[PDB]
């Protein structure tokens, strides 16, 4: 579980959409994991800008926040699963750190803003989901 929320729009992962999240609809990107819908309301999250790779996430199975040198976005392959068949997953980026399902969601931030948000795990290992290429959601 979790969101970002910056100006009318709201960045989930694909595969925990809602149905209002669908019915509100912006864009959405199978191989990123990524979807985006609209909001009433205002959100005020900064999205970085920037090719850091070194930030911070939560982590919600340990209740704790985690310092994390994390790769470049780029095509990782990821396992199948009830959402998704075998495939790459692109825009992905891993650090050494603990992530289980129920972490989805969590926000990954630099001193820019939000790069992204916890999107795959396993082995040791974390993958979040990059937001930063997404100029249009600040306008
Ligand atoms: C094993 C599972 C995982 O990697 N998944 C399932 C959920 C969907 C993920 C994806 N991006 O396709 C893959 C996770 C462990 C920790 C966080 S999610
Ligand atoms: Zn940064």
């Amino acid at each position: 579980s979790g969101a970002i929320y910056v100006g009318n729009y709201r960045v989930v992962n694909r595969h925990l959409a809602t149905h209002n999240d669908w019915a509100n609809l912006v864009w959405e990107d199978s191989s990123r994991d990524l979807l985006v819908s609209s909001t009433t309301a205002q959100g005020c999250d900064t999205i970085a800008r920037c090719d850091c790779q070194t930030g911070v996430y939560y982590c919600s199975s340990r209740r704790k926040h985690y310092p994390v040198s994390f790769s470049k976005p780029s095509l990782i392959f990821v396992e199948a699963s009830e959402y998704y068949p075998a495939r790459y997953q692109s825009h992905l980026m891993l650090a050494v750190g603990h992530s289980e399902p129920g972490d989805c969601g969590g926000i990954l931030r630099c001193q820019h803003g939000v790069v992204g948000i916890v999107s795959t795990g396993g082995n040791g290992l974390v993958g979040f989901a990059d937001v930063r290429d997404l100029l249009w959601l600040d306008e």
